[PDB]
């Protein structure tokens, strides 16, 4: 048919994509064989890698979302925010998502239909957040009990790409573990519309607790154009910002694959669980952290940021293959992990101080070692000629 | 006994050493002299700081940096190049037509649809603009004057680097400029229905670029945004560190439903008084009032030359260029910011808008711009510094 | 009671040994008026001079430190707020500039509701803005309480310690000043800020600007005015001149004073007149020399006799009338206008350039005060002393 | 024959100015030579301390008058000697009264308003008669006199200085100045009365007080200054570039010292502390009062450290805390007056001096003079005056 022209058109540019694609290999091979030399060295991989995940973020992507619990309206979600323990920042233009108490979230009459968005734009473009400061972030949000879920089929994606083939839609599915220690019955899920920026999970009502925890299992598979899943081969999955303070540990665990570590880094696996299984990572000198995760004088402060060079010092990564992957991340008590004779001891500090249940996280392939080489460019297959 | 070989090397040396000897108290005397008025300009500038057109904080400038339209131009991308032919083709259709049947380059009605085919690309970088058997049409650029760019379609965080050399007239603190790399990148967060942008990457470095992901058709809540990162190098290749040089940026049209703006930039903002430009959320751009139109939402002046008085300042030669202007003090060997348009709802709610009667502020707008990063700093009376000081030469000691 | 029938004794004393030093005062400023009013009678149709000849027992120019009290039944506005306000918008630039540009405000940005205080609060180029400038009175300290008025709507304002005014020989205490929005002004938006200056002398900028000009546009505020002596008792007027001043009249503008008690009074040579019961430039603008007719330019410039809108202008009488008024309760109603509003294209004057029904600002400055603008009227300042009475 | 006699006596005064212009004219055309060369070699030194940024010439010789006499009017009231002495033996004045110093900056007007207190006529009061060898903070142990004033805001004194002996302007002998003071409605003092003492030497300017005891915050007092200079006819003269010397302008760090709405031009001495913003004329920059505080160069009074003392009349480095104003025309003005540093910029903007509260209260009183004493070095003098042939009598 018409066929024979887009042949044509794919034969003129064949030899481009194939010798794109043998200059990238040759780099790539150039790359590791140096990155061997510095594997035990701050910020790099213990065992060098390629990422063939390229998928670091999607502003622009669309979000729909089913759920066995209950939509949220963004009235709602505005009212919530504008009482209570977030109120202070509401009133300064401020969307604090860790201040956000969400019992104003659990009347009847704040139940819609359908997924609603909220966040820092239309009516509110100007306003930052605790996520991305002023760049502008928008999430659709849902009420959960234990053992609920929700599912996200983002599409519209621009960036991404799986060994070369371009990522055109993930569907993503969060779950309330029931196992979670939260004092509450329903967490608040703030699904973001750019799936690289993850979830905030929620069940604060106001005050600390004790021996607490929220725990999000994830469940995804990505797609290719034709809607086809596409199988993960040794795939890096970034786990990052897993915070721990004196009191409080984030953490993953029950995950499909293999923890790798980043060498330097804060985040190990122990018992099956990755997360900062030595140290804290909060504050410069307290429990061993070597770093302070946010900004101030010290040198190499505010590491716990999307963009800050030493970000792998609260980070590492799961290496994934086929075409279902999952993981459970989530903020417990230190108590919940070990005793408090295996804890450091920070003076000024109780380890017993209750947290807040929430967290925000993010699965994404922005892994966070130093020159990881990426994996863009798919071999090309030569084009048939159409029959007469 | 070939020390005879290394005798005549000393002996050269040795006759510039003298010279650069002879030559180094004229030197010192005019950079002394140089520092003198600088301070005294300075000293008299201080008493014009919150007068329009004068820098806040009274600074000189040392990056020299204003015209290069000599140089040349050398490109590498990891997008595709695009072939003068395709450029000229995609010119002679669609919204672009119309002003290339007149013989006039029209940047922003480039319809890039016709710069997507495949057949369009070229191996290496080709040059077009109004010269050759385009000689005497117009651009959008610099009127009838002769300017050409090398263009690049690229994607979402594809770029395209410039290699620019053969520089006649810039120097940075007194340092001369022979070689400046710079990176042009597409912002991911650019929010144009598209998924290209043409770069038009202009020889003349100072002209900076034109970004279009126009496709024909405006678009609400759009944005092109590209990021630029370079590093300035002097005769002996080696990178010049900024210090505390005057990076200017201009032409930062407000339109009621459009706002022109840096962003993700080194170095700290430098307001000039009286300009529709200042800073806020770490945005450079018209934060108060629009720019385009006299009395239009609240703008001082018409960015167009008209009947009215001060109309125009959206050109290199008007006096009040600053009204749309700002700069950003910078330091350091690299540096770097984030240049484009976005629609206003983008930026800020409807509430908070100026009220233009007969203009809805949520108008589509066509996602280009074109931008310019150099030394060309629109306040007045900045005094330059060209000389850079000596350092007196050292004696070579003998074979 | 035994003690006070000696300090009113000693008062008695001095009040008997200056009583004939009092009543010398007032004999010689009588003779002195009187002459003064027969020379002037040579003079009442040339350019600045009054056209029925009279002396001002109104001596009210200057009051810098006087305090002001307000109540209202709008709303009042944070100082911080208004300073918001005036960072923001048309203002910025000049806020930028260290200068509090009171006609370039854009009241939008104090209609927020955080913007409402429960008291008057103060501001202006003091405090931590003390060297700034406003387009009031320049460099020279200005401060004002803020109203946030609906049409109805009002403000009053009680000044007290006033220093140097005088009202037929008698010190004026207090002033008490209702200020009201009109609701016949043709104005697009809902509600008009109000800057009282703490001198009462200064007057009031009222303004519905919200960052654009506006076509067949108005804003006007009424005022009720009464004076008050040391005694608290209200004072009556007895012909005392009002100068109503600084009628600006552009091509597409027109400042007037209309619904007034007393009578207009015309300076000779102003370009300001009386026609429908209304006081402004009724025949002529008063912007540019030779534009619409005007013999003079507003401000300063190139030209001879140029700069009249200043308080120290000589012939700023150009843009100034009078009202005689009379009894203790006296008004009048101050604004601007676009012209269409007073006239049709048909009667207005031609300027080449410039469009007649070009919008305008919704704001004025303006002041009543006894600054008469007339040369060479002689001031009443003091009254004529009553015997002392002895006490018993 | 009665009016050939006059006819007779006219020829001979008109023989004797005709005896006298060659001499006249040469001594014109070699001061006009010398100052010309003096200002040629001024312009090579301008940028030096203590100099006039823009060299110019004085042609207003007012530098001394102690024996003029002192005429006075007003709208307010004069005070008796009576009234000035009394009140300089109490209060915050009596302890220097005591030890035989009048000093003037410490004079509690309180003393001063009540009514007995009031003459009919001017009286002068000061270091003379009963109270000769006496010290004044004006010029210590010279004599000086005073009359005295009481005034509200808006009231006003006019000084009529006559019998005047060494002054000149542009070569014409001055022989009357009428000189009005002026109460500055926009003061700031607590009070409602000021005390003026004017001087009969005219040079010496006038002190203006409404100290009651007590320092006040946020306060001025300004005086407002016309005059008008008349020759032996009794005919105006009319200023041409002469140079209003505007000294003395202390700023401390919690006062200011300034003139403003002023006619003519501000003239700057280099390296002075004086300066002009905002159409005042003070020490713009930094504070003058002493050596190290507030950017001073020097301190005002004198002590050990050398350049010290420099608000003196005969201190070589005056023009540190001085100023000029050329002016041109009959009649001119200005608006002398101190103020509380608060009033003019806010403590942000000021200069910090450690352990000193800029927002400290200050006496709302101030002593200043305008005459022609040009603090800047080496300024040549014009005194001679180009002369007209006299005409023969018919
Ligand atoms: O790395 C992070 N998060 C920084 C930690 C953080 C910052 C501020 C807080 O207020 C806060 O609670 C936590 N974020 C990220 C976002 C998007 C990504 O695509 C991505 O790959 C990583
Ligand atoms: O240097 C320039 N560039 C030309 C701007 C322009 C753009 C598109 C056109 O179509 C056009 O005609 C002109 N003029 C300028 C730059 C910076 C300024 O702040 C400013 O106020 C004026
Ligand atoms: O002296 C005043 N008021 C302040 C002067 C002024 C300052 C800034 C302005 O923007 C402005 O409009 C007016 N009234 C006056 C002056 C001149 C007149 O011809 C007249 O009739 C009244
Ligand atoms: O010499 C004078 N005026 C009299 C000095 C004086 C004033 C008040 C006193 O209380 C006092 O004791 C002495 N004027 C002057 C002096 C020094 C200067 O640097 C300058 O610019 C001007
Ligand atoms: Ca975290
Ligand atoms: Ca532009
Ligand atoms: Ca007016
Ligand atoms: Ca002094
Ligand atoms: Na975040
Ligand atoms: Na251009
Ligand atoms: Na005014």
């Amino acid at each position: 048919q018409a066929d024979l022209a887009k042949y044509q058109k794919d034969l003129a540019d064949y030899p481009v994509k194939l010798k794109a694609y043998e200059d990238e290999q040759t780099s790539i091979k150039a790359a590791l064989a140096e990155l061997e030399k510095h594997k035990n060295e701050d910020g790099n991989l213990t065992e060098p890698s390629a990422q063939n995940l390229v998928y670091d973020l999607e502003p622009n992507a669309n979000l729909s979302l089913t759920t066995d619990g209950k939509f949220l309206k963004a009235s709602a979600v505005d009212d919530a925010f504008s009482k209570s323990t977030s109120k202070a920042k509401y009133d300064q233009k401020i969307l604090q998502l860790d201040d956000l108490d969400i019992t104003n979230l659990e009347q009847s009459n704040d139940v819609a239909s359908s997924m609603e968005l909220y966040g820092n734009f239309g009516d509110k473009a100007g306003w930052s957040t605790t996520v991305s400061n002023n760049s502008q972030v928008k999430w659709g949000s849902v009420l959960l009990e234990r053992g609920q879920s929700a599912t996200a089929t983002y599409t519209n994606l621009q960036n991404s790409y799986c060994n070369g083939k371009k990522i055109s839609k993930i569907v993503y599915k969060y779950t309330v573990d029931p196992k979670s220690k939260f004092q509450g019955q329903k967490v608040w899920l703030g699904i973001f519309t750019d799936p690289t920026l993850g979830v905030f999970a929620s069940a604060y009502t106001g005050q600390v607790e004790k021996n607490t925890s929220i725990f999000i299992k994830n469940e995804f598979t990505f797609y290719d154009e034709d809607g086809k899943p596409i199988n993960f081969d040794n795939a890096l999955l970034s786990v990052a910002s897993l915070n721990r303070e004196h009191n409080s540990i984030e953490m993953a665990k029950d995950y499909s694959g293999k923890f790798v570590k980043i060498s330097g880094s804060s985040i190990g696996e122990k018992n099956g669980m990755i997360y900062a299984t030595d140290t804290l990572n909060f504050k410069q000198g307290e429990g061993g952290s070597r770093w302070t995760m946010y900004k101030n004088s010290q040198a190499g402060s505010g590491w716990d940021s999307s963009d800050a060079p030493n970000s792998w010092y609260g980070a590492g990564a799961i290496k994934m293959s086929g075409p279902n992957n999952y993981v459970t991340v989530g903020a417990t008590s230190a108590t919940n992990v070990m005793p408090v004779s295996d804890m450091p001891v920070v003076p000024g500090k109780d380890n017993t101080d209750g947290k807040k249940p929430n967290i925000w996280y993010s699965l994404n392939g922005k892994i966070r070692a130093v020159n990881v080489p990426k994996v863009t460019k798919e071999k090309p297959t030569p084009p048939v000629k159409p029959t007469a």
